[PDB]
């Protein structure tokens, strides 16, 4: 039967190393398991550290699992996160929650720190809503502080709201009048940010612009918040003058501070092709406008780059697609776009491979991104993208693939691509 | 024999401004308003020179004058920064006149694009206008902010006036370096006025109303906006809305921004102060031209209005003008400031002729531009800035003069 041992038909899976996975809710959870089953695990073996951030396990552990996941990301340097339920009043009723738990993304970000870089996932055949955006716009959202770690409260009636700083060294405290309510009640809030966090934010922004060869703009409202936003402006400018200016000049680019009002108009009018450093809230809100302006709200990458220069968390930024989940729970067909979740996995695994000098893993991660884009541009897509192209009322069943058909088509094309290489 | 009589005008609080907008303001009065309308103008000079001279008192005096006369029109003004401070040798870096007038008067700033058929939008589907109603009081614009110079505790406290024990909310314990911190507030009555003005504007335009907040994150602060609007709607407006086949909904700011991008327009968008400030720039630009916007502060008394030009004082054109070089400065926003004010004056005085005039001036502006006579910025909207030749646009004086010729023709025909 032949003295020479013939080669195996099954080929050796890639050693991918250590990865923290944050499991999610509803249809995104369904998608997440399909991605692992059909796209990752046949080709990559992982030392996978899985945390269930589904709403029921967050409730059971009093949100401790979210903290545990963040600490694990510190330890292993790579996290990949599925979309999760951020509960409102209805979710409190539906799950009999102990509390209207806060957004886990905010908790993870306030623990890890850094900058969330957000960018559209561009398909040649998905039309833009903004005509001129022929190059990408990359938002760098400062991931720490401000509204997302504030303390807000109802003022029940007349009285003084004051804000006080008490120096740790025992020198005199300073007290500022926020407002004397003399005619009724209202609301008040305190919020803050940290110098070191702002410095990390500036560093990540300058470095991303220099890595791309694109100009950088930071938006603030320092005309109104002269101290608070002026601190962002000053720290960026001093870091630019100290370390990065000659690097920008050598690449013929620039960094400029802009008022947020001007910056959103300028962005809308632009051709794309720049980095936009945003304070936490502005990056949160403006990335929705950028995501929708490129064609599809969900076709975004979202990667938290932590201040240590080694740790990354990639996530799907859209929601858990509740209506599709309900259909799926009744055995009905859905057409759920998995691209954002797939790219969470590929961006995470690409950083894993960079940390590990894993050439096989890096080739794989890029190959999966290529397969996803090429599949869509070849005309095989989920219903939402079909509607981007034709308009929802004109979509017919042959224009799109359902959730399982689309995953299977990606799996076929990934197998072809890895075979050809 | 009867003399040629100007249209009765009434009492208008004028606030004069700075730089190129001051120049075009005088041009508008001279060529478009004064030859046809006779005004009882109460003029306040909010030029940065007089604001430094009076220690910003003139701004407050103008705001009170508006309280008195119910109709105010405002030119663009310099909001000084460090550069302005050194340039004019200012005593202080005074706050923006707008912020002061708004804190004094209260109300909601309604902003909306001025649409010309030949000016292409940047957002494909916006075939109907989007009207933003920006709450004009509180939040960031009245906040107390400071630099935290080193390790220490920041807390924000509430002390009831009636003696009941205070409550202290920890903001942050800075253990390593320093940072920044800030308190801000809003008032129930001002939010209720905001809601009432939003519901009324929606009913008058016959469009649905969305309010945006971030109450996912700010459950108490933004929760109050949401709760107040929902209660005032259920109790006082839902039936009228349903009668006009419109509706009111709360939306998260993230959702609202994306859906507006993807929508057809045709709705009222109630915004917290900061969001209205920022999103209206985004909307203005998305319709084609950032400066083609009306901006009208509607005060809670339901009678007092302040119309302004929202854009800046066009400093580069002013420098050209100073050196006797021609400029192409678009005066439409300042014109519509005047016409919106005059239309409110006509409404208050039941002045048929003045209302006819204000609408006519708006029509003449739009038709002039749509007939192909425009300033350089709109030419560039059409052809793209690199492709604009001198023959594609009119300079500031030529455009003003063409508007005057067309306004004379329009008023004569009727
Ligand atoms: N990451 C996360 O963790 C998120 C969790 N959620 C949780 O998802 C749950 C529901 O969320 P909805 O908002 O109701 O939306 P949906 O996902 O149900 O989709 C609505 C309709 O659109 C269509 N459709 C959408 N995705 C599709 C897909 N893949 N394929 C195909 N069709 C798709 C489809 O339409 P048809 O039904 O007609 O086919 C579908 O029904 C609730 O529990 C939310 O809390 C929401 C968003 C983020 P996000 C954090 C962002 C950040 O951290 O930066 C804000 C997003 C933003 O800012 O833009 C939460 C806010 C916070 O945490 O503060
Ligand atoms: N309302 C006001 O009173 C404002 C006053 N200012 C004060 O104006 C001063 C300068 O301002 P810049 O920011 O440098 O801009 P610019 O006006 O000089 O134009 C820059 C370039 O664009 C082009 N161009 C613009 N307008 C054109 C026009 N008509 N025709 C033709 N081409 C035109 C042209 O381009 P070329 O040169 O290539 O031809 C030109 O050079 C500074 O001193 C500022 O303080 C700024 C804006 C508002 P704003 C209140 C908004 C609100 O309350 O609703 C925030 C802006 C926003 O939110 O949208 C600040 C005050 C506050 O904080 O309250
Ligand atoms: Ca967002
Ligand atoms: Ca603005
Ligand atoms: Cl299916
Ligand atoms: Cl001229």
């Amino acid at each position: 039967s032949g003295l020479v041992p013939r080669g195996s038909h099954m080929s050796k899976k890639i050693s991918g190393g250590s990865v923290v996975e944050m499991q999610g809710d509803e249809m995104t959870r369904i998608i997440w398991e399909l991605i692992k089953e059909k796209l990752i695990f046949p080709y990559v073996e992982l030392d996978l550290h899985s945390y269930d951030l589904g709403i029921e396990n967050r409730d059971a552990t009093n949100d401790q699992v979210t903290k545990d996941a963040a600490e694990a990301i510190k330890k292993h340097n790579v996290g990949v996160k599925c979309a999760t339920i951020t509960p409102d009043e209805k979710r409190v009723e539906e799950f009999k929650l102990k509390q209207m738990w806060k957004s886990p993304n905010g908790t993870i970000r306030n623990i890890l720190g850094g900058t969330v870089f957000r960018e559209a996932i561009i398909c040649k055949n998905i039309p833009r809503l903004v005509s001129g955006w022929v190059k990408p716009i990359i938002i760098g959202q400062h991931a720490y502080g401000d509204q997302y770690r504030a303390t807000d409260f109802v003022v029940p009636g007349p009285g003084k709201v004051e804000i006080t700083y008490t120096p740790s060294d025992g020198t005199q405290k300073v007290t500022y009048l926020v407002h004397n309510f003399e005619e009724g009640g209202g609301v008040a809030m305190g919020m803050y940010n940290q110098d070191k966090s702002i410095e990390d934010f500036a560093h990540s922004s300058f470095q991303m612009a220099l890595s791309k060869g694109w100009p950088l703009y930071l938006s603030t409202k320092n005309t109104i918040l002269k101290k608070y936003d002026g601190r962002f402006k000053d720290i960026f400018q001093e870091i630019y003058d100290k370390q990065y200016k000659s690097q920008f000049e050598a690449q013929k680019i620039w960094y400029e501070h802009r008022l947020i009002d001007d910056m959103v108009a300028q962005a809308m009018k632009s051709e794309g092709g720049f980095i936009w450093a945003c304070k936490n809230y502005d990056g949160d809100v403006q990335s929705d406008s950028v995501a929708q302006g490129y064609g599809s709200l969900g076709m975004m990458t979202s990667v938290l780059v932590c201040p240590d220069g080694k740790t990354v968390e990639a996530e799907a930024a859209h929601g858990t697609v509740t209506r599709h989940y309900r259909m799926y729970q009744k055995g009905q067909e859905t057409s759920t776009n998995p691209i954002a979740s797939i790219f969470a996995w590929t961006r995470g695994l690409a950083h894993r491979a960079k940390l590990d000098n894993n050439k096989e893993l890096a080739f794989f991660a890029n190959a999966l991104e290529e397969v996803s884009i090429e599949t869509i541009e070849a005309g095989f897509m989920t219903k939402d993208l079909a509607a981007c192209i034709k308009g929802l009322p004109n979509v017919q069943r042959s224009d799109y693939l359902n959730t399982f058909e689309f995953m299977d088509k990606l799996g076929e094309n990934l197998k072809i691509k890895l075979a050809q290489a």
